[PDB]
């Protein structure tokens, strides 16, 4: 269904700190609460050596912000990587020095997120987030301010 | 803080039958679970004679989907009404045969919504509306299909 990708992805060079500005997803389902399953927050990237991709997150499960963390394994496509339960990634867009945009997608459920490294709002980057998704079907749209972004789980 | 409204408004030409296909607000807070506040849905709208605005919708409260009316008095700037507890309804535009965007607000805190008349998603209005919105502080936007909008409070 995401029909756009990143060409030419350096993934190493994505290493580190993120904030996640915005969300989008198919389903309000999938982000309306506090704990909705992909209400997730991205505090950081971490690419292996051998091209794979840890990310660490935040996620609102039963009262607290827990840490969590998890494994994209790499693909054929530079740009696509594979969580396992089934779950897609796929790198849409990023300058590395200040955005970058991703979907997350199963086999028509579909999350999108503008990542941005410092917590400021990048009217810019969410332009192109905003340009990104008017292709796709999204039904719940959500962003966060400077202060709720140097929050744990953007309280 | 908001600043577009209609010119030439005809309030009695809004009466009748509204489905609530998008909404946006300033605070995710607002919106965020079937029993957020400002999470309603518009059935009808009768504007009396006298140039009053009587409005019925729907409201999911304590695990039930209720009907609700409110009276929202005239103005003397006829896109502006008011509901009493202090809140202002503002008219930005309409076509009144397909679409009508208004927004609704306090004493920045601020509701918006694109009403459409027929069970359809209106692509064309839901420009318009982004449009309209960008002037605006939201952090929260929500859309529905033609199948959650023939249900009572959008399931
Ligand atoms: C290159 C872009 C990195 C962002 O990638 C993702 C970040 C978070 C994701 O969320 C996965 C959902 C995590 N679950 C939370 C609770 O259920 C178990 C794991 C998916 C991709
Ligand atoms: C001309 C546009 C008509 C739409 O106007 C409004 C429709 C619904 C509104 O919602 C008011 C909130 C209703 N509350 C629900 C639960 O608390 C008591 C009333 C406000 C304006």
């Amino acid at each position: 269904i995401v029909t756009q990708t990143m060409k030419g992805l350096d993934i190493q060079k994505v290493a580190g700190t993120w904030y996640s500005l915005a969300m989008a997803a198919s389903d309000i389902s999938l982000l309306d609460a506090q704990s909705a399953p992909l209400r997730v927050y991205v505090e950081e990237l971490k690419p292996t050596p051998e091209g794979d991709l840890e990310i660490l997150l935040q996620k609102w499960e039963n009262g607290e912000c827990a840490q969590k963390k998890i494994i994209a394994e790499k693909t054929k496509i530079p740009a696509v990587f594979k969580i396992d339960a089934e779950n897609k990634v796929l790198v849409l867009d990023t300058d590395y020095k200040k955005y970058l945009l991703f979907c997350m997608e199963n086999s028509q459920s579909l999350a999108c997120q503008c990542l941005v490294r410092t917590p400021e709002v990048d009217d810019e980057a969410l332009e192109k987030f905003d340009k990104a998704l008017k292709a796709l079907p999204m039904h719940i749209r959500l962003s966060f301010n400077p202060t709720q972004l140097e929050e744990q789980c953007h309280i």
